[PDB]
Formats: C-alpha cells, sequence, structure tokens
C-alpha cells in the first residue's frame, strides 16, 4: 500500500512484517482451520489482512465468539484469536467442553492478540481446558499502521485502566509496540515525555532495550525524537467539537478503522448505509480531511476543474490509460461532495451554532463558573446526555472545576433527566478530572491558556497560519507542546509545565527535518492529529510528526469508555 510510505517512514515494513507473522502462524496450524473472534479484534485487523489472504491459508470459516457451542464445520481447526482478558478465557472454555461427540475431533488452538498473559492461561488451566489446545501462541499486533504518518494500538479502555482503575496493562503493550518500532526502523536517541503513564512508558522502554538478546540492530534510526504524551495533560481538546473536515466526520457520522457509514440516498434491501474507506490513498481527500470545514467548498469547485480540463484534454495515447482514474477521480469528487452536504446540514442548525457559541465562550475564559443557559436548556429538552457531558466537563476543565453550588445543581439534573444509574458516570468523570469540584485556590487554566496563546479571535481558516483553524480559535494545548518542544525548547515554559499533571524528562538512547514519533497516551482526535501534519509542513518548523497514540477517539468515544456498559 504505497500510502502507509510516506516520506522517510514507511510502514509497510510493519504491516508486511505482522502480515509475514499471520501466514507463519496459520501454515503451523496446518490443514483447514475456523478462527474465532473476539468481536473486538475484527475491525482493527481488518487494516492488516482481508479474508482474500486467510483464505490462501486454507481459513475456510470464521465465527464471532459468543459461547455455548461452537457452529458445526468440517475443518481440522479451531482457532481462537483472542485478546487476553479473563471474561473470554470462560466463554472459550465453554467452546471446548460444549464440543459435540457425534462429529469428527476439532483440534484446538489458540493466538493471544497481543501477546498471553500469566493470568489467563490460570483461568485455562484451572477451568481444565488448557491442555485441549495444540498451539499456543502470541501475534504481537500492538501499533496498528492507519495511514503513512499515523499508528494506533486500538485499545479503547486504556485511559479508563491507567488514570482510573490503577491499571498501566496497555502501557507495557505499547513499550512492547516501541520496541517492535525500534527492531524494524531503529533505535529512537532521544526520549521526551510529560505525564505519569509517559514515564512509566520510558522507564518499561528503556528496560526491555537493556533486556534484549538479540543480534544486534544496525539499522540507522528512522526517528530522531520521541515524545510520550498523557491525555490527562489536556483533557480540554477532545471535550470541544472538532471542526475540520475529517473531525466532523468522525463527530458525526465515527470513522471506524478507518471507514464510515453514511445515510445512502445521496450515493450510488434494506438499503445498507454506504460504507467508504477513508485514508491518504484517495488523492482528494488527502487533500480536504485536514481542512476547516469551512474550506472544503473552494477545493471541490477546483477538483471540478481539473476534471474537466483532463476530459477536455482527452477529447484533443497516454489518455487511454489515465481513463481509470479520472473515472475514479469523478466518482471521489462525487463522493465527497455529498459528505459535505450531508455535513453542511448538521452544521447549519441552530442547534449547532448555539452549542458552538458556548464552546467557545469556554474555551476562551468566558462564565466558566456560572449555570448555562444553554445546557439547562439541553437538558430540559432531552438532547443526548453526551452532548451534555461534553460541555459541563469542557466547563469544569476551563475552571478548574466547579463550585458547589453549580456542580451540584448539575449533577441533580443529570441524574433526575437521565437516570440514577449515571451515578457511576459521575463518579466517572471526577476521578477522571473531568468534572469535579473547585479547590477554592487560583484556577490556572486562563494562565495556560494566555501563556501559550490557546484561544485567538477571528482566525484564518482559508489559509491558516496557526494551529488553533482546527478548533476555529482554539490551538491544542497537547500540539502546543509538542510545537514548543521542538522550537524554542521546553525550558522557556516551565512554569507552565509545572502547573500540568506528573513530569517532564527527557531520556538518551545510545547509538553505535527531524521526525519525531508523538504518541498520545490515553487518544488523539483527528483534529489533534490536522495541527501535526499542520506543522509538520511549516517550511521554518523542523520537524515532522509520524502520530502514534493508544486509541483514536472524539469526546462522545471518549466519555463513553467511561460509562458503565450496556447503554439506555
Ligand atoms: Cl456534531
Amino acid at each position: 500500500a504505497a500510502h502507509l510510505s510516506y516520506g522517510r517512514v514507511n510502514l509497510n515494513v510493519l504491516r508486511e512484517a505482522v502480515r509475514r507473522e499471520l501466514r507463519e502462524f496459520l501454515d503451523k496450524c496446518a490443514g483447514s482451520k475456523a478462527i474465532v473472534w473476539d468481536e473486538y479484534l475484527t475491525g482493527p485487523f481488518g487494516l492488516i489482512a482481508q479474508y482474500s489472504l486467510l483464505k490462501e491459508h486454507e481459513v475456510e470459516k470464521m465465527f464471532t465468539l459468543k459461547g455455548n457451542r461452537l457452529p458445526a464445520a468440517d475443518v481440522k481447526n479451531i482457532i481462537f484469536f483472542v485478546r487476553p482478558r479473563l471474561e473470554l478465557m470462560d466463554i472459550i472454555a465453554e467452546n471446548v467442553l460444549s464440543e459435540d461427540r457425534r462429529g469428527p475431533t476439532r483440534d484446538f488452538h489458540i493466538l493471544f492478540v497481543p501477546r498471553r498473559s500469566l493470568l489467563c492461561e490460570q483461568r485455562l488451566k484451572d477451568l481444565g481446558v488448557l491442555g485441549s489446545f495444540i498451539h499456543r501462541e502470541e501475534y504481537s499486533l500492538d501499533l496498528i499502521p492507519f495511514d503513512g504518518d499515523l499508528l494506533s494500538m486500538e485499545s479503547e479502555g486504556a485511559f479508563k485502566e491507567c488514570y482510573l482503575e490503577g491499571d498501566q496493562t496497555s502501557l507495557y503493550h505499547a513499550a512492547k509496540g516501541l520496541m517492535t518500532l525500534q527492531a524494524l526502523y531503529g533505535t529512537i536517541p532521544q526520549i521526551f515525555g510529560k505525564g505519569e503513564c509517559a514515564r512509566q512508558v520510558a522507564n518499561m522502554m528503556i528496560r526491555m532495550k537493556r533486556e534484549f538478546t538479540g543480534s544486534q540492530n544496525s539499522i540507522f534510526p528512522v526517528f530522531d525524537n520521541l515524545l510520550l504524551l498523557d491525555r490527562n495533560v489536556d483533557l480540554l481538546t477532545p471535550l470541544a467539537t472538532q471542526l475540520t473536515y475529517e473531525g466532523l466526520i468522525d463527530e458525526i457520522y465515527g470513522i471506524q478503522n478507518s471507514y464510515v457509514k453514511l445515510p445512502p440516498e445521496k450515493f450510488a434491501l434494506p438499503t445498507e448505509a454506504k460504507k467508504l474507506q477513508l485514508n491518504s490513498a484517495e488523492e482528494l481527500y488527502a487533500e480536504i480531511r485536514d481542512k476547516n470545514f469551512n474550506a472544503v467548498g473552494s477545493v471541490l469547485s477546483k477538483k471540478a476543474k481539473i476534471i474537466s480540463a483532463a476530459f477536455e484534454e482527452r477529447h484533443n495515447k497516454q489518455f487511454v490509460s489515465q481513463l481509470p482514474h479520472m473515472q475514479a477521480a469523478r466518482g471521489s469528487l462525487a463522493n465527497h461532495t455529498s459528505i459535505a452536504e450531508l455535513i453542511k446540514d448538521v452544521t447549519t442548525s441552530e442547534d449547532f451554532f448555539d452549542k458552538l457559541t458556548v464552546e467557545q465562550e469556554f474555551m476562551s475564559g468566558i462564565d466558566t463558573d456560572k449555570v448555562n443557559n444553554y445546557i439547562e436548556d439541553c437538558i430540559a429538552q432531552k438532547h443526548s446526555l453526551i452532548k451534555v457531558l461534553r460541555l459541563v466537563c469542557l466547563q469544569s476543565v476551563c475552571n478548574s472545576g466547579l463550585k458547589q453550588k453549580v456542580l451540584d445543581y448539575y449533577k441533580r439534573e443529570i441524574l433526575q433527566t437521565y437516570g440514577y444509574e449515571h451515578i457511576l458516570t459521575l463518579h466517572n468523570l471526577e476521578k477522571a478530572g473531568l468534572l469535579k469540584p473547585q479547590t477554592g485556590g487560583r484556577n490556572n487554566y486562563p494562565t495556560i491558556r494566555k501563556t501559550l496563546r490557546l484561544w485567538m479571535d477571528d482566525v484564518n481558516e482559508q489559509n491558516p497560519t496557526d494551529i488553533s483553524y482546527v478548533y476555529s480559535g482554539y490551538a491544542p494545548l497537547s500540539v502546543r507542546l509538542a510545537q514548543l518542544l521542538s522550537r524554542p525548547g521546553w525550558r522557556s515554559i516551565e512554569e507552565v509545565l509545572r502547573i500540568l499533571p506528573g513530569p517532564h524528562f527527557e531520556e538518551r538512547q545510545p547509538l553505535p527535518n527531524r521526525v519525531t514519533l508523538i504518541f498520545f497516551l490515553g487518544g488523539v482526535t483527528f483534529a489533534e492529529i490536522a495541527a501535526l501534519r499542520f506543522l509538520s509542513q511549516l517550511e521554518d518548523g523542523g520537524t515532522e510528526y509520524v502520530i502514534a497514540t493508544t486509541k483514536l477517539m472524539n469526546g462522545t468515544s471518549w466519555i463513553e469508555a467511561l460509562m458503565e456498559k450496556p447503554f439506555h
């Protein structure tokens, strides 16, 4: 996939490597196979291999781990592709013991993704079934390539686990994934971090490299720097409504493993959602994904002319060959013209204007300490709980928590309107720093905002000059910190760093335009990603970013992962 290779970083090396380990493991379970999938893995895996590849290695069937009895199927092998979690082990046992004895015996194998755990195998041994697996194995799929500059773990629970449950299991896998990167792309000489989770990943990287027993890595470093950042250092950014094209698509429809599902009417029973893939392989999408949504119209018009001219030339040799490209480019323009229309419908409603006014009030310091009328109206009209929670948390973070009278008012109305089950929800938002009572000390956020210029009025959305174009005024704190690390360095902002959570550090790993790998521990938004691509294309900025994350998220999916499964 050509799009996985952007400038100096060729992420096919990683993808081709995991695609090879997969083949090799499938060959090891020789004879026909059915894979039983932990549901959560199916989507992410799609980015590594499709069914076409698995068929090549005699995978004749695929089921979802449901439990009870496995469907019959004349295969020699059954292979569980499961995450190392205990709940699932119990379900796996049901399957092994629910074996129909009125058929031929099917051999059982298990593939832990990304790797086994001690606790799990104890569950299987205690349940009896441990001894029934021929091959127990692991498939070290940690960082998944989503695009040429983008990798994700797609580990949804990671934020909740680290910040609420005292569980740093995801950080270990992150460190592991960084080792895999280093083995293919060279050791990363310089490590910088800000955050508690970032300190831990650093420590683990350094220890693991200490503990390495292979032949010597003789690869010239692709990445000059690693920057590890705790999501909880910037809790504001995900709460805000993203205003880039890709961000809006994600906010409204959601993008899952690089695909989106859209109302099908404008495109070409029941009629299934129009399913589209969204990454940089589609030229037009590369040109618009990162733009403020108000800039997209103009690119669309320009594309129309470029297409007409291509046909006008073909009207008056090489054009037989470009024609399959030309047709596809019209189709692409037609697809994104329709999406833009779907999005413009959302973004020109009165409710959207009002929400955005409030968000921008909070982000720029206005009335962050009083009960907000619009939020009250949304509650009274029983708008989506998540939208309400996003706003009350946005308020709380811009204010460093709320006074008692105001926090209590919001909790009582939320509980009364959406139900008392949401007392778990509010407890979690407080433990996570999102919606809390203030201390009655000074609110530090204004100092940070001013000093790092996080809010600016009347920003240019058509030809941006600053990272704030992605939220039409708010410069993501996270990206701003990346920017200032690169120039003029974090010593010039020591006072601000000290009033942000956890330590800031640097470490050096010894070796026999800079590229910086930036790793968001606890999630990253598409808007933040757009802003980092903006930094990478400034001629002056002297740093290009490759973005890594535990999870691609938005404020809606972020807060949902802090709610108790299942929903109402
Ligand atoms: Cl929206």
